[PDB]
């Protein structure tokens, strides 16, 4: 709840990368859980955790897009804390997304 | 039925590749049978079987187009399970195919 420090990993499967869900071990978190990843007092990013057996306990595997967005490097220290979304207001009704071809 | 692990292989004959059916051995299965192949927890691809004596037992030979379609490589361990079509609903009546020159 309050958070725990641990090591980043590499995304096991491509489908997990496509889901925009940080890959976690089954002993650490559960699927459908939203958490906040902190790399510094002003580097916070909220992800959705998806369980995959391959992920080692005490580590979250992030895909290349997620790592690039959050500036995460494999093997680095990061804190993960359970995040409870304020659904009453933070629920997204409409969102704008700029889309491009990922590979040119 | 319950699923057996095995390793992929290369399609022996050009005619088998054209027939677009996973090339297997008569010991492993029988001609006309149908399979589903798992490569990951969420990676499943459906194939049709065709028996050829050249296939070594415990191995299935897939053509290059099929391997590129299902993301299968030669030298990878994957699971195969016999699948039964639900003819009451799964019969195909009309299929839209986009056709291009295979070799320019």
């Amino acid at each position: 709840m309050a958070g725990r420090s641990m090591q980043a990993a590499r995304c096991p499967t491509d489908e997990l990368s496509l889901s925009n869900c940080a890959v976690v071990s089954e002993k650490d978190y559960q699927s459908g859980q939203h958490v906040i990843v902190r790399t510094s007092p002003n580097h916070k990013y909220i992800f959705t955790l998806r369980t995959h057996p391959s992920v080692v306990p005490g580590s979250v595997a992030f895909s290349l897009p997620q790592r690039k967005w959050a500036g995460l490097s494999i093997g680095q220290e990061i804190e993960v804390a359970l995040y409870s979304f304020d659904k009453a207001k933070q629920c997204i009704g409409t969102m704008t997304i700029e889309i491009d071809f990922l590979q040119k």
